[PDB]
C-alpha cells in the first residue's frame, strides 16, 4: 500500500491510482482488526456522494466482514450522520468512505473505533497491520440500516426556532443535499436551494466553504432574494460556512463567539476549545461569561480528542468544523451546527448582520500563505521556536508559534499537507497591528533573509 495515503487525520487517495479497490479491502481488513482488538465487533459504514462510492464501499465492507465484524451499512450519508450511527447503533465503531471537499477522483476514510476517532500514530498502525499481516479472520455479517430518518428526527425534536427565516442553502453538489434543505425547512424556514442535487462530478463550484471564492454564488443569491442568512456545506457535511443577510462572511471563530455565549449561559464554568488560528477576542469572550477557554491544535481529530479529555461542551476550529457536546454527541457536524445557529438567530429581533457585528473585533489580516519548500518548512518553525525573541508575549508552541500580546496576536505555522507557512495577525489598533507584523517579519527574516515576507 502507498504509505502516503495514510494521513494525519484520515486516509485519502486518488481512486484507480493511489487508492485502488484492493487497497480499500485491506484497509477494511485493518480497521475491523483494530476494532476487534478494542472489543468492538459492530461497525457502521457510510459513503458520501462521490462517483467511486457505490463500488469502493463494497471492498471496505468485505474487509470488515472478512475479520468477523458485524457491519451496519447506512449507504450514502453525510459524514456526521455516519458519526451519529456510531453513537446510536449497537457498535461504537464507524467508517465513512469520503474524499471530503476534494476533486471528484479523490476518496478515502474517516475512522472511529470503539468511540475513538483515529489520528496520527493510530492511522499509521492500520498500515502496519496490513504490512505485518496482523489481521483478524472471521465470517462477519452485513445488515442494511436506514439511519437518516432517526438523525433527522433527533435534531428536529431538540431545536426550537422562535421566528421563521428565509435561508439560502448551498450544498456544492455534495452529500449534505440529502438532508440540509429538508431539515432546515422542517425547523420552520423557507429554503432557497443552491447546488443541492448530489453530483459527484461537482459540476459547479467545489464544495469547500472555507475558500471565499466558493461563497460568491451564495452571497449573490442571499442579496438577490433578500434572505436572512446563507449557509454553505462542504462535500461531506462536517463543515459549514456562514454569510449574513448583507453577504458578510462569518468566520468560524466569530460563529464560536455566538455559540459560546449561548452554551456557557446554560452551563456555567464549561470548557470551550478553539484552535491557534482563532481570534484572541474569543478567549476573552469565553472567560468573561465564566467559561474556561482551551486553546488547542488545528485538526478535526485532535480537537475531538481534546473535547473528551477536558470535558468541553463546545469546540470549533477556523476551517469550519464545529463540535457540540451540549445537547449532542461531541462530533463535528455542519448540519447540526447550522440548526443550532438558526435556533439562536431566530430568537433575536436583529438581522444576522447585526447579531454578528455586535461582537467585539480586532483589526485582522486575511490568512496569509507563504510558499517555502518541503525541505525547509518545519525547520523554519523550529528556528522560530528555538531562536526567536518575542519580548513579553505569551508564547504558544502547540502548533507553530503563536504569540499573544496585551493588545494583539500573531501566528505562523507550517501546513501539514503543502510546502506553505500559514499566518494571521490581529490587534485592537492599526499602530499595534503594525508593531506585531514587524516582530514576525523580523523573526522570519532573521531565520532566512530571502524569505518572501509579504507583510
Ligand atoms: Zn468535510
Amino acid at each position: 500500500l502507498p504509505a502516503s495515503i495514510f494521513r494525519a487525520y484520515d486516509i485519502r487517495g486518488v481512486v484507480g491510482d493511489t487508492l485502488t479497490a484492493e487497497t480499500a479491502y485491506w484497509i477494511g481488513r485493518a480497521i475491523g482488526s483494530e476494532s476487534l482488538a478494542r472489543g468492538e465487533p459492530c461497525v457502521a459504514v457510510g459513503r458520501d456522494g462521490r462517483l467511486s462510492g457505490p463500488e469502493l464501499v463494497k471492498q471496505l465492507i468485505q474487509g470488515l466482514v472478512d475479520c468477523g465484524c458485524q457491519v451496519s451499512d447506512v449507504g450514502m450519508v453525510p459524514t456526521p450522520v455516519l458519526y451519529y450511527a456510531a453513537n446510536v447503533l449497537e457498535g461504537k465503531s464507524g467508517v465513512m468512505l469520503t474524499g471530503s471537499h476534494n476533486p471528484p477522483d479523490y476518496n478515502g476514510f474517516k475512522i472511529v473505533v470503539a468511540g475513538e476517532t483515529l489520528a496520527n500514530e493510530q492511522i499509521q498502525a492500520l498500515r502496519e497491520r496490513i504490512e505485518k499481516n496482523d489481521l483478524a479472520s472471521g465470517v462477519g455479517s452485513v445488515e442494511q440500516v436506514d439511519i437518516l430518518p432517526r438523525y433527522f428526527k433527533q435534531i428536529r425534536d431538540d431545536i426550537a426556532m422562535a421566528k421563521p427565516m428565509k435561508v439560502v442553502v448551498d450544498c456544492g453538489n455534495g452529500v449534505a443535499g440529502v438532508i440540509a434543505p429538508q431539515l432546515i425547512e422542517a425547523l420552520g424556514c423557507s429554503v432557497i436551494p443552491l447546488y443541492c442535487e448530489v453530483d459527484g462530478n461537482f459540476p459547479n463550484h467545489h464544495p469547500d466553504p472555507g475558500k471565499p471564492e466558493n461563497l460568491k454564488d451564495l452571497i449573490a443569491k442571499v442579496k438577490a432574494e433578500n434572505a436572512d442568512l446563507g449557509l454553505a456545506f462542504d462535500g461531506d457535511g462536517d463543515r459549514v460556512g456562514v454569510v449574513t443577510n448583507t453577504g458578510t462572511i462569518i468566520y468560524p471563530d466569530r460563529l464560536l463567539m455566538l455559540f459560546a455565549k449561548d452554551v456557557v449561559s446554560r452551563n456555567p464554568g464549561a470548557d470551550i476549545i478553539f484552535d491557534v488560528k482563532c481570534t484572541r477576542r474569543l478567549i476573552a469572550l469565553i472567560s468573561g461569561y465564566g467559561g474556561r477557554p482551551v486553546m488547542w491544535k488545528t485538526g478535526h481529530s485532535l480537537i475531538k480528542k481534546k473535547m473528551k479529555e477536558t470535558g468541553a461542551l463546545l469546540a470549533g476550529e477556523m476551517s469550519g468544523h464545529v463540535f457540540f457536546k451540549e445537547r449532542w454527541f461531541g462530533f463535528d457536524d455542519g448540519i447540526y451546527s447550522a440548526a443550532r445557529l438558526l435556533e439562536i438567530l431566530s430568537q433575536d429581533q436583529r438581522d444576522s448582520e447585526h447579531v454578528f457585528s455586535a461582537f467585539p473585533s480586532d483589526i485582522s489580516t486575511p490568512e496569509i500563505n507563504i510558499t517555502v519548500t518541503e525541505d525547509s518548512k518545519f525547520a523554519i518553525i523550529e528556528a522560530l521556536q528555538r531562536d526567536a525573541q518575542w519580548g513579553e508575549g505569551n508564547i504558544t508552541t502547540l502548533d507553530g508559534v503563536r504569540v499573544d500580546y496585551p493588545k494583539g496576536w500573531g501566528l505562523v505555522r507550517a501546513s501539514n499537507t503543502t510546502p506553505v507557512l500559514v499566518l494571521r495577525f490581529e490587534a485592537d489598533t492599526e499602530e499595534e497591528l503594525e508593531r506585531i507584523k514587524t516582530v514576525f517579519r523580523n523573526q522570519l527574516k532573521a531565520v532566512d533573509s530571502s524569505l518572501p515576507v509579504p507583510f
